[PDB]
């Protein structure tokens, strides 16, 4: 069974973001995710949603173990987690005093190491993503319809804190 523990979620810090020189819809962010190898290069379709100043020196949640993607000629090695509806896109916001590299995980799905790289053929991310959302309190949650005893798991960290969006309840988080 696909489970959120397979996914490597972390807090990232966007050191710098620039326009993708060959793709108007994309920013290229340099994001510290606590790798011993330096920051990662991440391409995000956020240009129509946020200006450059909103990108700089921002703490984000990043998915870190998907296979890298060629995004208009630039290798993107992580993905910034956002909650969206039909009209609007919002960053998932780490809690106060988060640090780059902080492990982020859903309740009950934290005590196992993520896969080094997700097997694309298993589509773990794709199977799980319809169930990542936000509650009315704007906290990111995972809905586990099978587990009758624990149908909702909150996104959290080692301090048992919460990860929120600015305004969208029932958001599409991915």
């Amino acid at each position: 069974k696909p489970k959120p523990s397979a996914i490597d979620f972390r807090v990232g810090f966007i050191q710098k973001a620039i326009k993708h020189p060959d793709a108007d819809s994309l920013y290229v962010s340099t994001i510290d995710v606590g790798d011993e190898e330096g920051p990662r290069t991440v391409c995000s379709g956020l240009v129509k949603h946020f200006p450059l100043d909103a990108m700089q020196e921002r703490y984000v949640v990043v998915v870190c173990n998907l296979k890298p993607v060629n995004m208009r000629g630039i290798k993107s090695t992580a993905m910034v987690l956002c909650g969206s509806n039909d009209d609007k896109v919002e960053f998932v916001e780490p809690p106060k005093d988060s640090k780059a590299g902080d492990k982020v995980f859903f309740e009950g799905f934290g005590d196992e190491a993520p896969m080094k790289q997700l097997n694309p053929k298993k589509k773990i991310w794709e199977h799980l993503q319809p169930h990542f959302t936000t509650n009315d309190g704007l906290e990111v949650i995972f809905k586990d319809e099978e587990e009758k005893d624990h149908p909702v798991r909150k996104l959290t960290n080692a301090k048992g804190e919460r990860f929120k969006v600015a305004s969208i309840a029932n958001a599409q988080v991915r």
